[PDB]
């Protein structure tokens, strides 16, 4: 057996494996469960969060396991179940989405392993770990981290229980470690070091300490105008971010006063069926202001955007980050021109204050004008939108300035550095708040 999962042998209410692609960390367990059960009359439970079919299940690899150390005529092998035939041992396989109630009634369970643990949500470990009440017994939990604020890596590594042996693993760690998994792993060090250090030594997604906006900030803005009560008061505004001539997609975002009501992305478009688009929405949600970038390719659409507009009345304005802040001889409320670097920064920052502002007023009382606070409409937007959005939001990050202005990394930095590409809800979303 490998030597690093020795700790797992003792007793434990919690074992915790946690690790990168490639550790070795669903054979190993596999392989202690299965030596577990061919000497003790042990009820092992496999839960998983989605389980559509039993093909989803950690069986198959039981079932490899079993063949490879050559026990196989020691077990019962049928489509949903494995025994022991000497211990009486048995292992059972559920999804904790599917079957709720069946998971709840089951009784007498020694061992569980929660496997992908990744994707169990804070609603599952809540029916789950209570449901695993026998005395001594353990729950097992392998996963790979995805971000730093989902609820199993708060409640295991972050906050963690009592009695728990927390067992770190790459692929650094593998004995055996497959060419054909060696091979996908230096193609990616190469290509997106960012993307691998997330993938194959396992580091979660985190909050840079180069960032102007927290993640937890921006849940809290969410629905803020339906949980203090106040309603969306304002003039409408629209924003495009045509992007480039690269994969990229095409942002549009719009709000109506302090409420943002549409985040919608472009996909498959060149620069004027972009504009077509960015514009049609635009009217569509009645916007009185639209602006968007020009700094790029950008440029150009002025022509094509006012006779869109034509016939109504909607100022269009062509936004450029780069050049320096609006108002720069006025005072900062020293003046804006020595506190930001361009019109890029002053924006980011507007939109931070405002989340920030928010973020005070929902999670701790504090009073605030609703003309300062920004909010999400999550019925609006639409959820699967409203995830992108916030998933870029927190990677701007400030850099350093030589003048002791702020200033953000550059869609292109962000792109080259980052490995992530090009933000254009967030710029889009940004340049609504002029
Ligand atoms: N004890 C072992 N003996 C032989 N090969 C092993 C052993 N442990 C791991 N390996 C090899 O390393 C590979 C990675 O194993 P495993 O699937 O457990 O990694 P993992 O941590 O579950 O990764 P993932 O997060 O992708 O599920 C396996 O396919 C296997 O071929």
């Amino acid at each position: 057996i490998n030597p690093i999962f020795e700790p797992f042998i003792e007793a434990h209410r919690y074992k915790v494996a946690k690790g990168g692609r490639g550790s070795g960390k669903s054979w190993a367990i596999a392989r202690l469960l299965v030596e577990a059960a061919r000497r003790q009359p042990v009820r092992i439970l496999c839960a998983r969060e989605l389980q559509n079919s039993i093909s989803d299940s950690v069986i198959r690899l039981l079932e490899d396991t079993i063949e490879r150390e050559g026990y196989s005529a020691e077990f019962e092998i049928q489509r949903s179940m494995i025994r022991h035939l000497g211990t009486n041992a048995e292992f059972m396989f559920y999804g904790i989405k599917n079957n709720p109630t069946k998971i709840k009634s089951l009784e007498g369970i020694d061992i569980c392993w929660v496997e992908e643990a990744e994707a169990v949500t804070k609603e599952s470990w809540d029916i789950l770990i209570p449901t695993i009440r026998k005395p001594f017994s353990e729950i097992w939990v392998s996963f790979n981290p995805k971000n730093i604020l989902d609820d199993t890596y708060q409640r295991f590594v972050v906050n963690p229980p009592d009695d728990i042996c927390l067992l770190t693993v790459n692929y650094t760690d593998n004995p055996h470690f497959p060419e054909v998994l060696r091979l996908e792993m230096e193609e990616c060090k190469r290509r997106n070091p960012t993307l691998y250090r997330h993938i194959w030594l396992g580091e979660p997604v985190s909050a840079s300490d180069m960032a102007i906006i927290k993640r937890e900030w921006l849940e809290a803005a969410t629905d803020a105008h339906k949980k203090l009560g106040w309603k969306a008061k304002g003039a409408v505004v629209s924003a495009h971010d045509p992007s480039d001539t690269g994969p990229d997609a095409k942002g549009y975002a719009s709000r109506h006063g302090s409420v943002v009501k549409r985040i919608a992305e472009g996909l498959l478009m060149d620069i004027n069926e972009g504009a077509d688009w960015a514009t049609s929405l635009a009217i569509e949600d009645g916007a009185d202001h639209y602006l968007w970038d020009g700094d790029g390719v950008g440029a150009g659409l002025r022509r094509q955007t006012t006779e869109a507009f034509s016939g109504k009345k909607i100022t269009a304005t062509m936004f450029k980050g780069s050049e320096s802040p609006f108002d720069e001889d006025a005072p900062y409320q020293r003046t804006i021109g020595d506190v930001f670097r361009n019109k890029r920064a002053q924006f980011y920052y507007a939109l931070a204050d405002r989340l920030y502002l928010t973020y005070r007023a929902v999670v701790h009382g504090e009073y605030a004008d609703p003309d300062d606070m920004l909010s999400f409409d999550k019925e609006a937007i639409g959820e699967k939108m409203l995830e992108k959005l916030f998933a870029e939001l927190t990677q701007i990050q400030r850099k350093f300035n030589n003048n002791g202005k702020l200033e953000l990394m550059t869609k292109v930095e962000m792109k080259q550095k980052l490995g992530i590409p090009s933000p254009n809800l967030a710029d889009a979303l940004m340049m609504c708040m002029h």
